[PDB]
């Protein structure tokens, strides 16, 4: 959690696990968010890695996106990275849409992961800020 890399990275302003601990405390409620967004080096998209909670075999790892109020949601189902799981978490990755290096006006994205499992559905949503995305790199 918490990728820190000087170089062209997304401006987010929503909540990342900063910490082992921040990540924790969070992912008691919220089990499935993201660590962190990176670039994709010659392709027109945007990698993100989300970290579940494994709680339940039977487990979904849903991206939506809206630029919209969330009248529509592309509804993508993550790809689990194979042996990520030790026991307690996994790691999902997805592809997004094109980004600032190749439209940077501030095109905006606001992803939500949907995990669904056997018990219970858990919405990764928060106060509006997301996974609210401002299409602009770094520097």
């Amino acid at each position: 959690g918490h990728m820190q890399t000087e170089e062209y990275v997304l401006s987010p302003l929503f909540d990342l696990p900063a910490s082992k601990e921040d990540l924790m405390q969070q992912l008691q409620v919220q089990k499935a968010m993201l660590e962190s967004t990176e670039y994709v080096p010659g392709s027109t998209s945007m990698k993100g890695i989300i970290r579940v909670l494994n709680i339940s075999f039977e487990k979904l790892v849903y991206v939506r996106m809206s630029l919209d109020d969330w009248q529509t949601h592309y509804d993508i189902l993550a790809e689990y990275v194979p042996n990520s799981c030790d026991g307690e978490t996994d790691q999902f990755s997805f592809k997004i849409s094109l980004v600032p290096p190749y439209q940077k006006d501030g095109s905006k994205v606001e992803f939500c992961i949907r995990y669904e499992t056997s018990v219970g559905t858990f919405w990764s949503n928060n106060n509006g800020t997301n996974y609210t995305l401002v299409c602009q790199k770094k520097e």
